[PDB]
């Protein structure tokens, strides 16, 4: 049974921030708990060590007609959520966002609309997520791959072949984007950035002291910003710009001392004026590890 | 009627960030929402501007046996929340936060509680709000005071004039502590910071174009962790700090091209070791505006 609710959108869940990608991600965390038959909260593996749900691939996919950025205090959403089945260690938690009454905002999750034919006036969510338990306490590296004793998978509806959360990180975690160098439309810029971004101890850390997975996304705006800045644009014209589709894949966590990397490069449209991809890989140097990578659809 | 919830702690809601805080305020607009017969979250005056029920005075008070640190992914909790009339312009409302099942976590409201007899192993909070609208649009200055007309105090209980957020208020603004500067058991130390903090457009500003109210405690933290580092002392000693008391009273906003001033100081107790009060101050120089001012009791 997929899991519907009616959302007043309020100040923790919306603005230029990650308030609402936090939100999104504590729905998963609920979803998952109710169609699993786990508390994903309070999750432990057998010998007693916390076990995370931790996000590894994060698409938010909306249009002119509805992107995160249309969302203000007051509106009235309809949310609807349900887990796929990904195997016994690893889950797909999938939300779509109507406005409240719009046409046909009742719907069910389908697959093909999801992956195939998005609509405009709807925004798709999809968090796939793996359980993951720390190596060494007061590390954030070397995580250990892990799930819950309680955790089942066996209820859940299944994906095709073709749609595949999987493949698509695998294929980022290699190109350093979400859309291939060589789509045409599009012509990559000269100008690139790269920003050192010591861990912020008070804004990046969540309350189990890993880099928390929304602030993941501040990161990334704060490249895209600095890029936007060094193409002489305004800030004003920044906190205005639509992400119509937004990817990002986990690749690692860090520990709270680490000094990230932050490199940003954008292509613009060479058929639609004010469309660009821009993309940003983290970088943690001093281990050589990438621990994430983005993709930013913007008009 | 006062309203009771179980509350399992989210990653969005607890953590070294404002996360709390924000969940916090999104409860009292839900608080206020149900009992005062306004949607707070789509609230208006009669002319059409949207209204909002900005933060003025925020507290929240707790121990050793329960303080906003304490909180973890799954932590079960009891919340009650109420209003309390404070006139036809402005609400404060309480939340008290136990541990579920923990002795009398049912009990309602008790002012004599929440003002004179705090106990340990719960955490108590106040939020003092005032219906504000913008003066002209995207401008966050020259704020002016409103009221939605479906607003309704006539159903609250009654603060006795002992308990007085807005005297706590007045004295903050004045004083620039919550502390009395002549409380006896504490010397002032010499070092002091002075840190530049240009508005962070992407971390600091809510869904409406304001500088969120939680933001401010993220800034607050910012000039703590400064003073912090300048007394020689370590990043995971600061993620280790009990805050038992923070008091935070917002005097103004800010347009989002500002550079604040984030001011901190300390005092230290001759009494009892690590038993520190840091009282900061937000100020935006260019207007001459004191906007915040915060002290927090740390053991």
């Amino acid at each position: 049974p997929e899991i519907k609710q009616a959302v007043t959108v309020r100040p923790g869940m919306c603005g230029p921030g990650s308030l609402f990608v936090g939100q999104l991600g504590d729905w998963t965390w609920e979803t998952v708990s109710a169609q699993c038959d786990t508390d994903v909260f309070a999750a432990r593996d057998a010998s007693g060590n916390p076990t995370y749900l931790a996000f590894y691939y994060f698409r938010v996919r909306g249009g002119r007609e509805l992107h995160p950025g249309s969302l203000t205090f007051g509106d009235r959403l309809t949310v609807t959520s349900g887990c796929y089945d990904q195997g016994t260690e690893s889950v797909l938690t999938l939300h779509r966002i109507d406005r409240a009454g719009s046409d046909d905002a009742q719907r069910p999750l389908d697959l093909h609309e999801f992956y195939e034919r998005p609509r405009d006036g709807s925004l798709y969510v999809e968090n796939f997520n793996r359980w993951v338990t720390r190596s060494a306490p007061g590390s954030n590296e070397d995580l250990v791959k892990s799930s819950p004793p309680g955790f089942r998978n066996d209820g859940l509806p299944q994906l095709p072949a073709a749609y595949s959360p999987r493949a698509v990180y695998r294929e980022a975690r290699t190109a350093h984007t979400f859309r291939a160098l060589d789509e045409p439309g599009f012509r990559l810029l000269p100008d690139t950035v790269e920003v050192e971004h010591p861990v912020d101890i008070v804004r990046d850390v969540n309350g189990v002291g890993l880099l928390y997975f929304a602030s993941y996304f501040s990161m990334v705006d704060k490249a895209a910003l600095a890029l936007w800045r060094r193409l002489g644009r305004s800030d004003r014209a920044f906190l205005r710009r639509v992400v119509v589709d937004q990817q990002m894949c986990y690749l690692g966590n860090a520990d709270l001392d680490s000094v990230l990397t932050l490199g940003a490069r954008v292509r613009v449209s060479t058929e639609t004026p004010g469309e660009e991809l821009v993309d940003v890989v983290i970088s943690d140097r001093d281990s050589g590890r990438v621990i994430a990578v983005s993709t930013l659809h913007t008009q």
